[PDB]
DNA sequence: GATCTGAAC
DNA sequence: GTTCAGATC
């Protein structure tokens, strides 16, 4: 019994099928930083709308911002990753992982392979998150604590100056 | 007509010359450029479909962490920013072939800056400003880089996740 | 050469 | 509901 027909091109072609596509996969309970992550929400997905829906769980920190979390279906342990956004924002963006999309070209080939793999195992996951400290910083004389890299923060500064400035943003530029 | 196909997005849409700057802030008139210098130039290399660079300020070469400005005959094409240095974002926007546009491989802001710069076919000034890094810690170890946080949290423990297990979660492909 | 990851709207 | 930005292999 093969797993999949067709000749993938790279990774993210290959979409999970079921829980059993897990079973190598590691415990969370073998996980060795546990004691520093909490349950944050649950993602429950919802197939016939093509997406993850959210159960809140760490209510307080439903609007923090600068996580790594780990997803884990069934004891096991999916995929670690981080977000300088809130838990909420990075669940939209793996709602990006749309087939039409995938189509278009327009989603990132992460969010695709996530989402299509969450809706086809079609299991509840739940979220543990670790929200680490945040350093202050100093740019341009002003003073920042968040989850933003330096770079990314000063762009941020310069761009929405430069937009104040001459009211418009660059041509080769669409977010600010 | 500057194109003859109805485009379903901004990114779809590529530059056709510097007449299509026409319209664009002077780099003289940048009130943060004094904290940017000259670091490099991008010379399309349109045979190859890629962008080449003539080191300028080669002492910073290989600093990380910077914001950037991308100029053509004095005006401000983009402004942009990376954790890593200028030579591996300029890796990244030659990503933005035709052909990894249609495998939907590459994103589209790539596609979008390569294939500009390709067709108006003149020599990039990159301007650079690399902040200052704060230091932090995690996990009783200190830090002084230009990721954020997260991502250097997200990185020490993929490490020895994989250190412990000897394999990255099947979710996982980069580190 | 080519892909992966996450941010924004 | 849909595109935009940049890190990595
Ligand atoms: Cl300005
Ligand atoms: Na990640
Ligand atoms: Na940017």
């Amino acid at each position: 019994h093969h797993h999949h027909e067709f000749m993938a091109k790279r990774k993210s072609d290959i979409i999970l099928k079921s829980v059993d596509d897990l079973k190598d996969e590691i415990d969370y309970k073998d996980f060795e930083y546990k004691e520093y992550f909490n349950l944050l929400c649950e993602l429950v997905p919802n197939n016939s709308l093509e997406k993850l829906e959210i159960n809140a769980i760490d209510e307080k920190n439903m609007k923090n911002e600068g996580l790594v979390y780990v997803f884990v279906i069934q004891g096991k342990i999916f995929k670690i990753g981080h977000s300088i956004t809130p838990i909420t924002k990075r669940v939209q963006s793996y709602n990006c992982g749309k087939v039409e999309y995938r189509k278009n070209g327009t989603c990132s080939t992460t969010n695709y392979f996530v989402l299509q793999s969450l809706l086809k195992i079609n299991k509840i996951v739940q979220v543990y998150a670790f929200f680490p400290e945040q350093p202050t910083y100093t740019l341009f004389g002003k003073t920042y604590q968040d989850s933003f890299s330096t770079s990314k923060r000063a762009e941020n500064v310069i761009l929405e100056n430069f937009i104040k400035n001459h009211n418009k943003k660059p041509i080769g530029c669409t977010q600010t």
